[PDB]
């Protein structure tokens, strides 16, 4: 034993004394063989979830599960069931999949998981300091209360003539239609749908003054600040990048703006009921008594702004493309357009939109296939045991919960990978609860959160911008549908969706061709 102690001391020594090109040799194939002795090991225990295999060390299965997410997981499931864990750039992300699933994490323990853990790395640097997931979950909660406040059934009512403003002045005057000058014209979706959503957004939520700065190269910061809401982020937050640098101004540039024009508006006494700027301002008191800030109510104004641009544009662009190769669709809807509004003889009204089943369920539909957000995230805070099984998450663990996946299993939507707005005839509401609700803060919703439908997710985390964006939606899709019929370049069809972007949005160029129904009609105006 002394001997060997010695001897110990002495292989020591001569390890540090290796030439280079073994040092550097055992620095790569050390690690790699821990690694793959501790996943051995790991698979031992009763008390976890099985970890998918992994070469890798760190990155874990990051490839596979960024490029097709929903293969993977339905791989995984076929193997070890709907809980299993996996690596992912040195994260262990513990999935649980289906209604369970959804149960198990957006219905967890305020004490139990984190979202601002999982997502204020991101969306801090973006927004800004002080709201959304920089502050507690409490003061999230009232955030959304406050948000919540301008979007009334009153506001949808003045939202509509705006955004259907917005819509016929894009038709009027961009470059990728021009409807006065032309009848037929190909357009890219991700060109069209980002520049129209943020028109009827900005128009909308944020007014005319902020509309307006969107006809200068006060935009380019609106595509700066764009650039930081990417999912690197989750990893690399803060590098001494360009892109980087650019994103941090545009945040000040835009919040600055919108502070200007706050403290303009209180300064003249205009405080009013128009958007949501006027409604922040007359409504942003914690219960504690502590007020936001103006740059607290401009980072959140940006935050709710990013967060309808890219569901809702992804949303439209999916739409389009669905119906693209859907004439039938396209003429059902028509028809609805033209009995609801008399012919066209009638204006759209947020009133006359809740009466359009058939656009509604087109909405409803093009969700299911197309979840925007493929993965939602929580970190795990303290030690949970899984129900009915032995699992336990320990706190440092990540969960991952994905309605989106289950909205393409068969078992609960027969033909799941089957395009069909009649799946929800007499059931075309944006959602709603089946039972009992709760009130988290900002409003009573579901208590359940077992629907295998969660397009909004749920729990104290759950949208609140839903009506908003089918208020959106609708409008847009009612004028389309009124305005143009649409098509696909031969032998094109519907896209990939894009699953290492923020959303998923569909894999480019995603082109359509339009044409007027009616060549003659004109838009009127001036430009
Ligand atoms: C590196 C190699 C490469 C192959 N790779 N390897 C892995 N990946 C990858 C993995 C995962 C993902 N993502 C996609 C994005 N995703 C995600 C994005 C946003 C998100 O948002 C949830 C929260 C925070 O943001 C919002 C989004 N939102 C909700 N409604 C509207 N937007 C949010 C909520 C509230 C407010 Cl005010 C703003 C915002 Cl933005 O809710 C959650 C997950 C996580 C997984 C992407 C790529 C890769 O690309
Ligand atoms: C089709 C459109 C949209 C879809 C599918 C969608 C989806 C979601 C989902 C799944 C969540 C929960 C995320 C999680 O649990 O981690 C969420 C949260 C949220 N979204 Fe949306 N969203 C949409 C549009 C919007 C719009 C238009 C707004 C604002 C007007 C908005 C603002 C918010 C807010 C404030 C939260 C709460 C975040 C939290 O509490 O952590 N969303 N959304």
């Amino acid at each position: 034993v002394g001997e060997a102690l010695e001897y110990v001391n002495i292989g020591l020594s001569h390890f540090l004394a290796l030439p280079l090109a073994q040092r550097i040799s055992l620095i790569i194939i050390i690690p790699f063989i821990y690694n793959i002795v501790w996943q051995l090991l790991y698979s031992l225990r009763k008390d976890r979830p099985p970890l998918v295999f992994y070469w890798i060390p760190w990155v874990g299965s990051a490839v596979v599960y960024g490029m097709k997410p929903y293969e993977f997981f339905e791989e995984c499931q076929k193997k070890y069931g709907d809980i299993f864990s996996f690596v992912l750039l040195g994260r262990v992300m513990t999935v649980y999949l289906g209604p369970k699933g959804h149960e198990f994490v957006f219905n967890a323990k305020l004490a139990d998981v984190s979202a601002e853990a999982a997502y204020a790395h991101l969306t801090t640097p973006v927004f800004g300091k002080g709201v959304i997931f920089d502050c507690p979950n409490s003061r999230l909660m009232e955030q959304k209360k406050f948000v919540k406040g301008a979007l009334t059934k009153e506001a949808f009512k003045s939202y509509v003539p705006l955004i259907a403003e917005e819509v016929y002045k894009y038709f009027r005057d961009s470059k990728n239609f021009r409807l006065n000058e032309r009848t037929t014209g190909t357009i890219d979706v991700m060109v069209t749908q980002p520049e129209m959503t943020i028109f009827t957004a900005s128009r909308s939520l944020l007014g005319k003054e902020m509309r307006a700065k969107l006809d200068t190269d006060f935009a380019y910061l609106y595509s700066d600040l764009d650039k930081g809401f990417t999912p690197i982020n989750f990893v690399f937050p803060n590098l001494p990048l360009e892109h980087y640098r650019k994103r941090d101004h545009a945040q000040k540039a835009i919040s600055g703006t919108y502070m200007s024009l706050i403290k303009e508006r209180r300064k003249n006494n205009d405080i009013q009921d128009r958007d949501l700027i006027d409604s922040l301002m007359k409504n942003s008191t914690y219960k504690d008594g502590v007020k936001m800030t103006d740059q607290e109510i401009a980072n959140l104004l940006i935050g709710v702004l990013m967060g309808g641009q890219h569901t809702s544009a992804a949303t439209s662009a999916w739409i389009l493309l669905h119906l693209a190769e859907r004439p039938d669709v396209q003429q059902e809807l028509y028809e609805e357009q033209m009995r609801v509004l008399d012919g066209g003889k009638k204006e759209l009204t947020y009133d006359l939109l809740q009466e359009m089943p058939l656009l509604n369920q087109t909405i409803k539909e093009t969700l299911r296939m197309h979840h925007p957000l493929h993965s939602l995230f929580r970190k795990v805070m303290k030690d949970m045991h899984v129900p009915n099984t032995s699992y336990v998450i320990p706190a440092g663990y990540h969960v991952l919960v994905s309605p989106g996946y289950t909205h393409l299993r068969d078992e609960y939507f027969p033909n799941a990978h089957q395009f069909n707005i009649h799946r929800w005839n007499n059931d075309s509401a944006s959602s709603y609860s089946v039972g009992e609700e709760v009130d988290y803060g900002f409003g009573a919703i579901s208590k359940g959160v077992s629907s295998p439908y969660l397009p909004f997710g749920g729990g104290r985390h759950r949208c609140i911008g839903e009506h908003f964006a089918y208020c959106q939606l609708g409008v847009l899709m009612s004028i389309f549908i009124r305005t143009l019929k649409w098509h696909y370049p031969e032998g094109k069809t519907v896209p990939p969706p894009d699953f290492t972007s923020m959303v998923t949005l569909p894999t480019g160029p995603a082109k359509i061709i339009w044409e007027k129904r009616n060549p003659e009609q004109k838009i009127g105006g001036r430009h």
